[PDB]
């Protein structure tokens, strides 16, 4: 045993992934839905319109959350539900829909982690801006102490964001998440209005002293040489061309959630490429050193590593190149190995101020088959153990880890992959939306049930 | 035991990768030395240069296949060596050189299976054009007919070509492979001229009674559906636009070989999209069906799968979509896949008429790490395990399968992967030279000297 007291074993879901219900109760399309309406943004022209039926069997599945017996239940409060607008004006009907999900998920000793956004921003909000415009800020924060002051007597813990890199990055450069936008400084200022939010959200809790605690999660992509996994000698400008990609996927984030500034260098690198303005550096810069202030928790979602060899025949704007080293992949293409995660269980260790670390979404994609009214996922089950052992061989080595939530409850709209990929340990026909509960969610349940002390 | 009497057991080696010596003898460099001169071309500078001295360890190299015990040694007579400028003026240094390894193998009781080409044409001989001036058609023939009169005492199965999918859209579309060029019109030129001069070596060979068997090698790529692995139903247009694909990778080479013609689907496609035009294949067809003549053999060299679902969201020129199943790869890339073969093996059998068909080149790469003076490799052995009983039990089920060439003989220069990617079965210390026998060299010796018999 190395998990601690209160270690927050979870199972995380996203509202639009199982909610549907986009019109109903006087409820307002999401961004998801208006980037699936569109053609050229899902496979096989797939939306978030019906979904699981999860509003109107939310009982199926906090009975679900209840066989699973996990200690603490990672939901995400739809914001177009509670404020169909987004602000202003609240519905009574999806405030009383949250309020019995939120009483019957207390009612069984379950933590609600409400993770305050899950990629299920409001469609009004989206056409005011998304998270490129400053006013969400204000936004999200007073529709987060909405919810905070309703439920801060039974919601104690409390997660700003999910993946700012994937909101960001996978969301606002590469596209391939709602709303669709494909831009490298739309996608830092994204990075600006998210860390502002999470601050602005930590010092407000802080100030009027609400029992409450903060902090914001993200997805960190460790690296590997492949010079070192050759047998080679790594040479200097390996490492230093390396760095700069690094900076992207792991020190642009952590930098300013303690250090409470970008990477300078990195920034210096987009001017002289022309990708970003100095000017706006340093506007991002005196902004972030006014409004930091340390935060409670970070949150950690780790699926993979980056396999960095230094080569300059990409083409790509940072000239790296990616290595396919043989071993085990899953249906999104992700080699699985559990000791990169160890990487940054001891790198933001060394490189940051102590903050509390928190894992909160991991799983692997597999194409599940009926076979006699069931799925099977075996590799899932795999997958799990090693990226369960590596952090808690880790945490007997002096790690302040502090809960892990494994993705997901229920196979569930897997954003730009529609229905293909199934990513939860519950089979759900969509035919009959039954509930079959496969060979990964019995391992979760057994893990959760043996480790977790009383 | 299903391999049938003759099944020709075998490793296959390309001169490029071993020779080195690019201007001892009087030799010419080759297209290989030239493409990788260029920068931008190999990952890290590297080429060909010096390679393993196979020139002047050439006896060390008939030692490995007499420890190796291959029925057949599947080898290139380096077209350059023997000519330095391709034709006209033959060497007599470089014909003494094979004249030696011809008869040091000989001697050994190894059959010389002489691939004529294996991707080692001679500089001056791209100069001139390369494989898309038809001239080489009779360059070629002379330089095989001099070869095979040469040793049609000695040898008697002759490889007209090896991989004109690699030699065509690898070395001559995609560019990777030497010499580097980018088009898909010249690509079809190569097929062109490549399918040309096999059947007129066939004829030449047929009108002079000569006691040779003479065949093709052609690299296939099977087909599987996600939709089935999906568990759904397969739509019309899946089927309808899949066949377009499929016949690039398969059926532009296959249907020449036995029809005489080409698949005209396809090029009427090209000319729609106008990537290729309709006065050029029509004469093409007319060339083919005036020089075509059936064959005695055709080679197969496969790696694996491409699972493909119907989309029209990847971008290529073909709008179809590639899927990354769960499971095993290599460092390749390559999904690892017994019963793609299995499909192609049934496919040629039932679109043509009965051709004699060869293996002649499979296997797969690793990256590997010397250990107490010694390499390892356990997903290399696995990978021929499954890839040999892929064939064994089709075999069983009355296949008309002749023989399996391993790849490769010794860690060599793997074209633009440079030396990092490793595929031979020998490790070879480039800083030593010094040969050590893999785990799947010793897998390989076992197979052949328990399936065949005696």
């Amino acid at each position: 045993m190395s998990f601690p007291k209160g270690f927050l074993w979870g199972a995380a879901t996203a509202s639009y992934q199982i909610e549907g219900a986009w019109n109903e109760d006087g409820k307002g399309e999401s961004i998801w839905d208006r980037f699936t309406h569109q053609k050229g943004n899902i496979l096989y022209g797939h939306n978030g319109d019906v979904a699981c039926d999860h509003y109107h069997r939310h009982e199926e599945d906090v009975s679900l959350m209840k066989e699973l017996g996990i200690k603490a239940y990672r939901f995400s409060t739809a914001w177009a539900r509670i404020f169909p607008d987004g602000f202003g004006n609240i519905n009574q009907k999806g405030l009383e829909f949250y309020d019995k999900l939120i009483n019957e998920l207390v009612e069984n000793g379950i933590e609600p982690v409400v993770t305050l956004y899950h990629w299920d921003l409001p469609q009004k909000l989206q056409d005011i801006g998304g998270w490129a415009n400053p006013e969400i800020v204000n936004y999200y924060f007073e529709y987060a102490m909405l919810i905070i002051n309703r439920y801060k007597d039974k919601v104690k813990k409390w997660i700003t964001f999910n993946e700012p890199y994937c909101i960001a990055f996978l969301g606002h450069w590469h596209g391939i998440h709602a709303p669709g936008i494909k831009n490298f400084k739309v996608a830092m200022d994204v990075v600006h209005n998210i860390m502002l939010s999470h601050f602005k959200v930590v010092k407000a809790v802080k100030e009027n002293n609400i029992d409450v605690e903060i902090g914001i999660t993200l997805n960190l992509t460790p690296v590997y040489l492949q010079t070192e996994r050759l047998g080679y000698k790594v040479s200097e400008i390996e490492r230093e061309m390396v760095n700069l990609s690094s900076q992207l996927d792991n020190e642009l984030f952590l930098d300013p959630v303690l250090k409470g500034s970008y990477p300078q260098k990195l920034l210096d690198y987009l001017v002289q490429k022309d990708l970003l303005d100095s000017q706006k550096v340093n506007n991002m810069q005196q902004e972030v050193k006014e409004n930091f202030i340390f935060p409670d928790f970070l949150g950690i979602n780790y699926y993979t590593r980056s396999v960095r060899l230094y080569d300059e025949n990409s083409g790509w704007i940072f000239p790296i190149r990616w290595e396919h080293p043989a071993g085990e992949y899953t249906e999104m293409g992700w080699e699985v190995f559990p000791q990169g995660l160890f990487d940054l269980l001891i790198w933001i260790k060394e490189s940051y101020p102590q903050i509390p670390i928190y894992i909160t979404e991991n799983g692997a994609a597999y194409n599940d088959k009926v076979e006699d009214g069931r799925v099977h996922d075996q590799k899932r089950v795999e997958y799990l153990k090693q990226h369960f052992e590596a952090a808690r061989k880790a945490i007997k080595n002096g790690v302040d880890l502090r809960g892990y939530f494994v993705w997901s409850l229920i196979d569930n709209f897997e954003w730009a992959m529609g229905y293909t990929k199934r990513f939860g340990i519950i089979y759900v026909d969509y035919e009959t939306q039954k509930r079959i509960k496969k060979d990964s969610f019995y391992f979760y349940q057994q893990y959760i049930k043996e480790n977790s002390l009383e």
